DNA sequence: CCGACGGCGCATCAGC
DNA sequence: GCTGATGCGCC
DNA sequence: GTCGG
């Protein structure tokens, strides 16, 4: 990590813009170059080095060359001593809790981890779950659990049904040592983007998982994506696991490719790769790529047999999951 | 200079 | 009840 | 906040 520093200073930046300036495209901009620069191959010696870097612009650059300079960044030193800008990014650390309901409850004078607990009437469903496990879905997970996880996940869904498939995305299908969450792509026959021949597919598993004591919670469900709360079974006298996300998402069959690609991300990766896209005049969604006609109308679904054929429509060549993590 | 910035699922709520 | 906006979430 | 037209 030879600009953690810089990196850091960017994504607390983008973390205030989103929580507490409430501006989105601001906090795209600063996560865009932190990423630039995290996999820059250089100890970067000024400002004017890092312009060079796309996402890297006048004003990222005038911090960077204070932040080389000082080893801290003013702006942030003030935004670390404002009570209701820190409030407010605590609150948002809680699952469910976003920018909004940071700010309403910090009005109501709910402002900490011990305000929010004596308030739980106050909180939805989700944002209750968060709280919940507030310290654990602060954790990440070590790819060895998630290799634990993944077997469950994979034979339970065929306990379910043989032609399930379950895939295990995220960044651990990018290869990492630890992840934040566990994410799942979904497939079976019945469901493809021209029919669903059965209905509670996604149901049905959900289900199976919370009967075998996986599953412990949900934080939301409909009929294409769960998101909710899992744990590894413990052996005798040992100390539980961390509870876990889970975030289970099913995909009609035929439309795999864009699903993976989608659910692989990296999130900055696929905004880099939609905004080329749009650039190459392609759009792209978990669903399908489709042409931009003239007007500005996306035109119908292009045929794809493979992440790769993505790419190539767009002329980037092929890059595997490994080196998706920006 | 200024329009655009990725795309979409589920929960909540206002207006009808 | 529905629909459209908004909040919050996934990558 | 940055980029491209
Ligand atoms: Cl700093
Ligand atoms: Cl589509
Ligand atoms: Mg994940
Ligand atoms: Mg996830
Ligand atoms: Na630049
Ligand atoms: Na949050």
């Amino acid at each position: 990590t030879l600009n953690g520093g810089i990196t850091d200073m960017l994504t607390e930046l983008a973390n205030f813009e989103k929580n507490v300036s409430q501006a989105i495209h601001k906090y795209n901009a600063y996560r865009k170059a932190a990423s630039v620069i995290a996999k820059y191959p250089h100890k970067i010696k000024s400002g004017a080095e890092a312009k060079k870097l796309p996402g890297v612009g006048t004003k990222i650059a005038e911090k960077i060359d204070e932040f080389l300079a000082t080893g801290k960044l003013r702006k942030l030193e003030k935004i670390r001593q404002d009570d209701t800008s820190s409030s407010i990014n605590f609150l948002t650390r809680v699952s469910g809790i976003g920018p909004s309901a940071a700010r309403k409850f910090v009005d109501e004078g709910i402002k900490t981890l011990e305000d929010l607990r004596k308030n739980e009437d106050k909180l939805n469903h989700h944002q209750r779950i968060g709280l919940k496990y507030f310290g654990d879905f602060e954790k990440r997970i070590p790819r060895e659990e998630m290799l634990q996880m993944q077997d469950i996940v994979l034979n339970e869904v065929k306990k379910v049904d043989s032609e399930y498939i379950a895939t295990v995305c995220g960044s651990f299908r990018r290869g990492a040592e630890s992840s934040g969450d566990m994410d799942v792509l979904l497939t079976h026959p019945s469901f493809t983007s021209e029919s669903t021949k059965q209905p509670k597919l996604l149901h049905q598993v959900v289900e199976q998982l919370q009967k075998v004591h996986f599953i412990t919670d949900t934080l939301s469900k409909g009929e294409t994506k769960f998101m909710g709360v899992c744990q590894l079974p413990s052996k005798n006298d040992e100390k539980e696991y961390p509870h876990r996300r889970i975030d289970i998402r099913l995909i009609p069959k035929d439309q795999y490719y864009c699903g993976v690609l989608y659910f692989t991300g990296s999130d900055i990766f696929n905004k880099n790769m939609r905004a080329h896209a749009l650039e190459k005049g392609f759009t792209i969604n978990e669903y399908t790529i489709r042409p931009l006609g003239v007007t500005g109308v996306a035109g119908e679904p292009l045929p794809v047999d493979s992440e790769k054929d993505i790419f190539d429509y767009i002329q980037w060549k092929y890059r595997e999951p490994k080196d998706r993590s920006e």
